[PDB]
């Protein structure tokens, strides 16, 4: 027995309950807490709200770890649990808890305590104070306490020191049950891991770890090494490191080598996801090379958010120079180390013009493989979320639902994301056009369908990358019956419905549309199809017509045997459903295109190219099977989550044999 403590921190994808384990093991250092409280297995997998609430039996404390993806459902769980147990202490923490609660407890009178920011100290003090004959919640630092419906702000939060020396839930065995649950249910999952806390920078849109603009604090060395071995010994294939700037600290290289050696010795992890440092440096490169050799790498972060000087000044971000970015791209490409760059659509002062020009400048600098875009969200505690900032830049938002809602689910259970869809610099019509533009760049250029053609036209015919993809959108949007035109127009109407119908889900957008879901059904059953997944597969379905219609657009540019030759190469290099790894795939060309796109001089040299790819995707785990459309989809585009941009879309030259004729 004892006072039962329930943790709830759910998400649609399985992530081990790190928060619950951290708070529990830190609090249990108090012998009174360890003796009096009976900590329950954390709830982290999604279930119907009523089922989840029914699973909480005689709770003394209900602890909710609240993010944008679970706030509404966890408030509903608390409401139902509070109804049945009037004396349960409901405490909510996490970055969706507002720093300034205001009228929070009027809207959520079933919540009793709000924890602000890092929660170890406050949670331990809460549980300790609850054991007293006269609990004094108004002395607990870093919390706000409900009195009636008023929020009584407690003393300022206390944080852990520069060297964080706290218990590890992994090493203490309290994460064993969560792994077992995932494995019992056959679920792929991520283990969460922190090596430090904080980001030293100040991007106004961001709320990373509730600790931007902060002095960095490190978890102790020995704990981290023990945890690396724990992950490896428990065959955790997928590791998610939460650091804001991996590579920013000298020891990050030693951590990277330790993970590579763990993979070599124990077979795990196989994939490590992490955000790499903003001010990318030699250490980031050394880490990426180490993980490339061990096949742990999921892509080196070289993110920009925006490239426009006024936008960056408005959001308090300094990027590396465009020429330094180009030099980085060359260095990584020479080692075949995958990089990626993120942009945010709708940032303060960003126009459709600057948005498209920035994208083109990134391709110009050498980013052809991985460009990612996110709709700007107003996070509760980001510096950008003030009435003054929103008014100054004219930010207009809609409460955007995140997921498709099963029929019969009450509307107060739908998670919402405060999404910007219009600014003073970007009207909503231009927002829609800009969103479609970069989606097309993703499935056409990153997706390879026109990447080599575009590079050839840029380097031999002076057709700029922005010009090329702007021309595609202008030309084909006026031609509704072409393959590409149908895609542009479907995206235009989708993204206008996306704004006008806040219920259309951010994370299941394709799946929410019956016609788009029907188009992808032969390729697989997924809730998480992305727009660029859908675009890539739609072209795969009508591949031959796509290329005949592409010729007509090329005529409008003033554009020949060499162009005819590179078009055949651009057609053959794409992965197709009939590809057989046993037989391979070969063709003959008037030029050595593999040598050219690897940096060589373009020469009229007749060559035979024989592609012999055996597998695709992360760790080469997807093997094509001719005629099997499901197997083709996995090899071509991988999983929708995690994002699959390494070893996909097209046949690779490293596996190709080029012989002279
Ligand atoms: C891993 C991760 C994910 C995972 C989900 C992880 C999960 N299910 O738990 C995935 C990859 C799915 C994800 C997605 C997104 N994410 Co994310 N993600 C993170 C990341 C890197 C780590 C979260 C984590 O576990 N941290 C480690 C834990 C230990 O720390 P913590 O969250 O700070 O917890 C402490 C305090 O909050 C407090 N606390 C927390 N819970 C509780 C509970 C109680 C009772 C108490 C007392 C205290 C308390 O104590 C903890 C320990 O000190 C964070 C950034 C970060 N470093 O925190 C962003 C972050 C959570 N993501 C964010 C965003 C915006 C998103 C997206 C929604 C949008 C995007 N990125 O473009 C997308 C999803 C979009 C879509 N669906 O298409 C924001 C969320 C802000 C918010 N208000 O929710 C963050 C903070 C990053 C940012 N940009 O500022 N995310
Ligand atoms: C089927 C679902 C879609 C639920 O209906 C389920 O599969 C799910 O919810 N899946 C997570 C999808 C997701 O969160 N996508 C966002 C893009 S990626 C994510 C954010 C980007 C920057 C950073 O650090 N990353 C993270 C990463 O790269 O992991
Ligand atoms: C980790 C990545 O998450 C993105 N990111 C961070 N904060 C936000 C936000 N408020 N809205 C959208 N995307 C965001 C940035 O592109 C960053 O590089
Ligand atoms: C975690 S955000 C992405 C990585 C890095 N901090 C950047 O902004 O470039
Ligand atoms: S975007 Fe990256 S650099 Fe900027 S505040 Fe967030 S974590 Fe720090
Ligand atoms: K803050
Ligand atoms: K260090």
């Amino acid at each position: 027995r004892g006072r039962k403590v329930y943790f709830v921190g759910l998400n649609e994808y399985p992530f081990l309950p790190l928060v619950a384990g951290l708070l529990r093991t830190y609090a249990e250092q108090d012998e009174r807490i360890a003796a009096a409280y009976d900590f329950q297995e954390p709830v982290f997998l999604v279930a119907p709200v009523q089922e989840m609430a029914d699973g909480i039996v005689e709770p003394d404390v209900l602890a909710l770890s609240c993010y944008v993806w679970n706030f509404r459902r966890q408030m509903k769980v608390a409401k139902l649990v509070k109804e049945r147990y009037p004396n349960v202490l409901v405490v909510a923490g996490g970055p969706h808890v507002p720093d300034r609660p205001g009228n929070f407890f009027e809207k959520h009178p079933y919540v009793d305590v709000l924890a602000h920011g890092e929660g170890e100290v406050a949670f331990r003090e809460l549980l300790a104070t609850r054991l007293s004959d006269h609990p004094d919640y108004t002395a607990v630092p870093g919390v706000s306490v409900r009195r009636g419906t008023e929020a009584v702000v407690g003393p300022k939060a206390k944080r852990l020191p520069r060297l964080i020396d706290t218990p590890s839930p992994y090493l203490l065995g309290v994460m064993d049950g969560a792994v077992a649950t995932c494995r019992e249910r056959g679920l792929r999952f991520y283990a969460l891991w922190e090596t430090n806390r904080g980001c030293p920078y100040s991007c106004s849109f961001c709320d990373w770890g509730s600790a931007t603009m902060s002095t960095l604090r490190k978890f102790e060395d020995e704990r981290l090494q023990d945890e690396i071995e724990w992950f490896a010994r428990h065959d955790v294939e997928d590791l998610f490191i939460c650091d804001a700037n991996f590579g920013i600290m000298p020891r990050d290289l030693e951590i990277a080598h330790a993970l590579a050696e763990a993979r070599g010795e124990l077979g795990a992890p196989r994939q490590v996801r992490v955000n790499f440092a903003k001010n990318s440096n030699d250490r980031v490169f050394d880490i990426s090379k180490t993980w490339h050799d061990a096949d742990l790498l999921m892509g080196t972060t070289l993110s920009m958010q925006s490239t426009d000087m006024d936008v960056l000044e408005a959001i308090d971000r300094k990027n590396i120079g465009l020429d330094n970015y180009r030099k980085l791209q060359q260095r990584y490409a020479a080692e075949n180390i995958h990089t990626y760059t993120e942009l945010i659509l709708g940032l303060p002062m960003e126009t459709a013009r600057s948005f498209r020009d920035g994208i083109g400048s990134l391709l110009e600098a050498g980013n052809h493989e991985d460009l990612r875009v996110y709709e700007l969200g107003i996070l509760p505690n980001a510096p950008l979320n003030t009435p003054e900032k929103i008014e100054q830049y004219g930010l207009r938002t809609v409460p955007k639902r995140m997921y498709v809602e099963r029929p019969g689910t009450p509307d107060d259970e739908a998670e919402t994301f405060e999404m910007v869809m219009e600014t003073n610099a970007m009207p909503r019509d231009a927002w829609v056009e800009s969103f479609s533009f970069i989606q097309a760049v993703q499935f056409l250029h990153n997706g390879c369908y026109t990447r080599y053609l575009s590079i050839f036209l840029r380097q031999e015919h002076g057709i700029g990358y922005t010009r090329f993809y702007e021309g595609l959108q202008d030309y084909f949007t006026g031609r509704p019956d072409t393959v590409l035109g149908a895609l542009y127009l479907r995206m235009r109407s989708l993204y206008h419905d996306y704004i006008d119908m806040p219920a259309l889900p951010l994370a299941n957008l394709v799946a929410s549309q019956p016609d788009m879901a029907a188009d992808l059904a032969p390729y697989g059953r997924r809730r998480g199809w992305t727009i660029d997944n859908w675009g890539w597969l739609r072209i795969a379905t009508d591949f031959d017509r796509f290329h005949t219609e592409l010729r007509e657009y090329l005529a409008t540019l003033g554009l020949d045997a060499r162009l005819e030759d590179v078009l055949r190469f651009q057609q053959d290099v794409m992965l197709r459903p009939d590809y057989s790894p046993e037989l391979g795939k070969s063709a003959e060309y008037a030029h050595d295109w593999p040598g050219y796109f690897a940096g060589g001089l373009l020469r009229p040299r007749r060559v035979r190219v024989a592609y012999g790819d055996q597998s695709f995707g992360a760790n080469g785990r997807y093997r094509p099977v001719p005629g099997d459309l499901k197997a083709f989809t996995m090899a071509a585009i991988g999983t929708s989550y995690p994002v699959s941009r390494m070893g996909h879309f097209c046949h690779r030259f490293e596996s190709a044999e080029v012989t002279s004729l």
